[PDB]
């Protein structure tokens, strides 16, 4: 009789009637033929007012219907967030699964509430929740293309820092951000400005991509796939830029980093071209320490891709040595789980990844379809203890979102 009326009241919003009805001994848990109860109904709608004066009146936070839906399900379906607060404040299982192992953090992802995935992992939503058919919260919004909602879930999946920028190559315009201002680790990343700094002394024709440089076996540094190999005659600074970049060979590096001044030369270099903030202060592989909270050989996500951009668009180095140092960056082949994992046919890609000590990952790029480059991603994560595959993983993950999104 009452319980008929106040489930309607409460889903037709009228707020005053449910006081009543309420008042005169309504079952406040009553439910419909499907076990849906006027909390149920009133999340679903969004009658923030009667959600909480059914909650007052003893309603069941987390009820369920036939098919296992609970209040904060629905809310999160619907995208009322004050409701989701409301209802993890009186006691909503945060990770209540329906019938199908749908989680609210499932749903909120899905849909794209970046302020209720925000909600919903502070309140302890397990973020690597999967449903029958094996989908998970990072799937959903990666193939609905919510970039900064994956990038929650990778944080949260790594419990870790995650920071990545997106911006466009002809007119330098940010495009996508999360904490693009803060510091990571370089890594290996580096190892492009570094190439910026050679091709411009050869512009400035103080170096030739075939002069050769002679080392020793004392200079050798892990690892060093190609530099090994060449001790007795050497190798010319295009073989050593290309061993770098491509191959990720840090004896390498650490040579041409010696024929700009060492890390002092790349950081002038850096500061001299505009970037206050990117800093090189070690060789490799000690660069790639990261430790928590150190500044040292560190850059932002926008500091990289403003200055990636300056390297390869604008006028820092000659149209020959721009392509170069695209072409090297394209011929990467060190890099094959991150974005490359990820990237659809005829797409084109130049790159360059990183890793190190505590979770430290990263990546720039240059990438876009039809065979051309028409946006800069980077993206950085540390502190993480996650094993190499599943950084890859997550990594991968953020970048499909982006290209959905793209």
């Amino acid at each position: 009789d009452l319980g008929k009326k106040l489930l309607e009241a409460a889903r037709a919003g009228q707020d005053d009637e449910v006081r009543i009805l309420l008042a005169n001994g309504a079952d406040v848990n009553t439910a419909d033929e499907t076990g849906f109860t006027p909390l149920h109904l009133a999340a679903w709608e969004g009658h923030l007012g009667i959600v909480e004066v059914l909650l007052k009146n003893g309603a069941d936070v987390n009820a369920n219907d036939e098919r296992g839906h609970t209040p904060l399900h629905l809310a999160a379906y619907t995208g009322h967030l004050e409701i989701v607060e409301v209802l993890l404040k009186n006691g909503a299982g945060v990770n209540a699964t329906d019938v199908i192992g749908t989680a609210p953090l499932h749903l909120a992802a899905m849909w794209g509430y970046k302020e209720i995935v925000e909600v919903l992992l502070k309140a302890g939503a397990d973020v690597d929740a999967q449903d029958k058919f094996g989908k998970r919260p990072l799937w959903l919004a990666a193939d609905q293309g919510h970039a900064e909602i994956a990038a929650k879930l990778v944080a949260a999946r790594l419990k870790a820092r995650v920071g990545y920028i997106e911006l466009d190559l002809n007119s330098g315009k940010i495009l996508e951000s999360v904490r693009s201002e803060e510091r990571f680790p370089m890594m290996s990343t580096f190892k492009v400005l570094l190439a910026g700094a050679i091709l411009s002394r050869i512009d400035a024709g103080q170096e030739q991509l075939g002069r050769r440089i002679h080392y020793s076996q004392n200079d050798l540094v892990e690892y060093s796939p190609v530099t090994e190999k060449h001790l007795t005659d050497g190798m010319t600074v295009r073989e050593l830029a290309s061993a770098a970049i491509t191959m990720s060979d840090n004896t390498a590096a650490n040579l041409l980093l010696t024929t700009i001044g060492g890390p002092k030369g790349l950081t002038a270099f850096l500061h001299n071209m505009g970037d206050h903030v990117t800093r090189l202060d070690r060789w490799e592989p000690e660069l790639n320490e990261a430790i928590p909270n150190d500044e040292r050989d560190t850059t932002t996500p926008v500091a990289m891709a403003t200055t990636l951009r300056k390297l390869l668009t604008g006028e820092l180095l000659t149209p020959a040595s721009r392509q170069q140092l695209m072409d090297w960056m394209e011929a990467d082949k060190v890099a094959g789980p991150l974005l490359r994992s990820v990237l659809p046919a005829g797409w084109f890609i130049a790159d360059k990844s990183g890793a190190g000590e505590r979770g430290s990952r990263g990546i720039v790029a240059a990438l876009g379809p039809d065979g051309k480059p028409s946006r800069i991603v980077v993206i950085y994560t540390t502190g993480s203890q996650a094993t190499m595959d599943i950084l890859n993983e997550a990594i991968a993950m953020l970048g499909r979102a982006m290209i959905e999104k793209w």
